């Protein structure tokens, strides 16, 4: 599928749970706590580099938050937790400026989904886009879906028809894309690593 629309104002749920890194996307799951891919989290460590809360072309910021630390999932899955410092250098509070996306607790093949993130962000001044498609395969922590995606979509939340989080995109092949599918085990890892 290629139905891709810009979200010009991402101050509303669920778009206000989406975050921009240099080089890709993440999603907010709880207090000070973001989920993304390993390379997105890790690389952003080299330049260690702020995250922008739901950047969009027309919404009120957001705010841009310094990364406190990361927790990489111990297994092969392309999953990392990123903690931010709650208060931005402009005095905005992360938790007052985002929402926490709820878990879907799984999905079925043929389910209609949305991938939301920042394809070609460096070229678009980090416009947020939502791309719709279908789940084509689920196996363990692996899923495939056909929502159109590009460089910049790494770490993008894949949401179900109720705005709940099924997993995150990690790879293309494109309209043939791969994600980390959140099994109970992955959900537990994420939840155990949300700040109190």
């Amino acid at each position: 599928e290629k139905n891709v629309k810009e979200i010009t104002d991402a101050t509303k749920e669920p778009y206000n749970s989406v975050v921009a890194f240099v080089g890709g996307t993440g999603v907010v799951v709880g207090k000070n706590t973001i989920v993304t891919n390993k390379h997105i989290a890790k690389s952003n460590d080299i330049f260690k580099n702020r995250v922008s809360a739901h950047h969009s072309s027309k919404g009120k910021g957001g705010g841009n938050y310094d990364v406190k630390d990361i927790v990489e999932y111990p297994g092969k899955e392309d999953l990392a937790i990123v903690h931010v410092h709650e208060t931005s250098t402009e005095g905005l509070n992360f938790n007052k400026n985002v929402s926490y996306t709820k878990f879907a607790d799984g999905a079925k093949v043929k389910d209609r989904i949305s991938v939301i993130g920042y394809p070609k962000g460096a070229q678009t001044k980090y416009k947020m886009f939502e791309s719709t498609g279908t789940i084509n395969h689920i196996s363990g922590t692996f899923m495939e879906f056909d929502a159109y995606a590009q460089p910049g979509n790494s770490g993008s939340p894949v949401l179900n028809s109720k705005h709940e989080l099924i997993g995150i995109l990690y790879a293309g092949s494109s309209e043939k894309n791969f994600g980390v599918y959140f099994t109970p085990q992955l959900k537990e890892f994420i939840q155990n690593n949300i700040e109190k």
